[PDB]
């Protein structure tokens, strides 16, 4: 079907944090049954960013997870329509990112309209002092909620020199069209930037993911 | 000096909600030493607005809050360079509004340069069906945090029916230049659409603030 | 019926992060003039491993001077009484939550408290004892599903100027039927006027005065 | 040492929305295979008028399945043992608040618990008793300030399908030194097994394994 193999992406970021604006265009790749993927991102507008380039990794597809038969894939049945999320990103210290994907497909490549807000980060922050590391892995919860699927989870952004800082992720999935929704269930997932540019004008990611259910 | 009894305004704001752009820019004039402010804004993009209007007005000037003399003004200090904001709008129901406002002045007209984004707000929950009111008069708590000023309130919109939808603000005020740092303090708050066409296109929007110190 | 002048007792039992302590107390006020006072003893526990500032609001809204053209919700309820529940939440997060059931014997309020509060970081303001006092505040009171519930952005000036942030959530219920308000305010103002080096005695004071928009 | 097979005894004091009671209960669990059970017997404030659900993943993370890669500060903390505290912040305004206090003896793990919960509307899911069970989860822990914590993302799916979300914030403290691990996972499965009408008796279970992800 419209779900390949092996598919593109093709996306372009366009946001501010604190007031500055910035965006960001990006190319990859990945396997939607395997739910796995890669992509090179680069800075196009408002270079250098002068905050953590990891609050945003996690903006940069839950159609890459790796469903099993056992579990409706609320996200691949979407397409060739295809669907749109919502995400909000607490941190513990007070900031806040709000984002916005729409997700489309030309042929066989995923086009992401992306939108991405932060404000209230300190500038003692390990936000505004580039303090973090990565992502530490996570596992999502996702369960209906009004004829659409919601998703939880809860981050942690490992800093120098050890020390964790959280953040809750409530993030809202919506599909084009009617398709089966699932059963209350998880998706494990693992986000590392593998490569980048001494002020990550340029940015390697890449993201694993699988759903399962209980035990 | 350089703000004066009467000022004008000139906005421009650019957002989204649930992922649907939108466009306003507004006009209007106010009296800084009176809080007092008024505005027509106009829908230029997305409209017509599929969303309650009402959780835009707060962001559409704290320069315009009657100050008491033994109280610093951290607002009018800040100009002629002026002074940027952030604010975090937490609603009850999940529904969570992020805005900026980077404020500058030309003459006698403070001119916006406002961001909006708000997310997650329920498909039938009371601000995505228009089901709002209008906000409750209100009580602003500032108090300095790393050297810039905070304040936060605790927002109310009447709901159509009776009953109330909470909502909670935390603003983070910049001034562009280094300015006296009040002690705490509150500003009280009551903004009010005082007219607007059936889907808010056009919209007539006034406040009327006035900080004080705590009750005696 | 409530009258000019007004006595207190009361009891409090509690724990922070997990350690219990009980506190009684006695006191007086004026109803009408939002206005009273208390004398608190540390019964057990004692000496407080915490800063007293987080049980001092715990220590009734019938003390709030309220103008005629406010419902007073409060002051009404009796002689039955009403109760409260409140969630306290400090920006570190620390959370309290306490309850205080209200009955009235004569001329004198009796107070049933309950208070409890964990994840207090063991640098915090709280458990290093680094607070000065409560700001004053405006409290947001507001009918929800038939009772009275009362928001406040509260927030503590800790030892060398800074604030230490929480936010209250407080429903109020009434025992028998009374009427119920429109949207207002209530201006707080809450002092420890006294107290010896370990707090296992204190006076407190608050005075109070309800009032609608601006 | 922890013995395969240990034993269980615990009394939990508490309060909801300012009615209290006390529950006790008996039982057991294999410590190394993060299984096991016990019976709650109600002992004040029944017939509780709240879900019981709401009480219990607050009826020990010694039960649970640790690998060998992965420090167990839990199991490494006895004899002395170790005590915790947790805020249960659910999305309609409830709030939770508990601490439990694990000591050991012999093969018999012994828990004095504290609970308070405030603010559950009286229409909704806990005090209409509409809850059918706690969803699995997999419970983030991580190091703060020499202690640990851990987060999970709960839910509760109500009758009529759908879900009622609680966000749990719990503390972990030794009561000695013990070796401290890195980011990790825990997943649970809780669950009522039998229970009568009121539910003054209850049989509970729990399964639960640490990991490390992907």
């Amino acid at each position: 079907s419209v779900i390949k193999p092996d598919m593109k992406i093709k996306l372009r970021m366009e946001g501010a944090v604190n007031g500055h604006p910035f965006a960001i265009e990006g190319v990859g790749l990945g396997k939607p049954f395997e739910g796995k993927q890669s992509m090179d991102l680069k800075v196009k507008e408002g270079g250098p960013l002068p905050f953590a380039y990891d609050i945003l990794t996690t903006v940069f597809n839950r159609v890459f997870a790796k469903y099993p038969e056992n579990i409706v894939d609320y996200f691949k049945q979407s397409f060739p329509e295809g669907y749109s999320w919502e995400r909000s990103m607490n941190y513990e210290d007070g900031g806040i990112c709000i984002a916005t994907n729409d997700i489309t497909l030309d042929g066989d490549c995923f086009i992401y309209e992306i939108r991405f807000d932060g404000v209230n980060f300190p500038a003692n922050g390990p936000v505004m002092q580039k303090r973090t590391v990565k992502w530490e892995p996570s596992t999502e919860k996702l369960y209906v909620r009004d004829g659409v699927l919601k998703g939880d989870v809860n981050m942690a952004l490992l800093l120098e020199g050890g020390g964790h800082y959280r953040c809750d992720f409530k993030t809202t999935y919506k599909a084009k069209k009617v398709v089966q929704l699932p059963d209350y269930h998880f998706v494990d997932h693992r986000i590392e930037i593998k490569s980048h540019d001494k002020d990550y004008n340029n940015v390697n990611l890449h993201e694993h993911a699988e759903a399962h259910s209980g035990l």
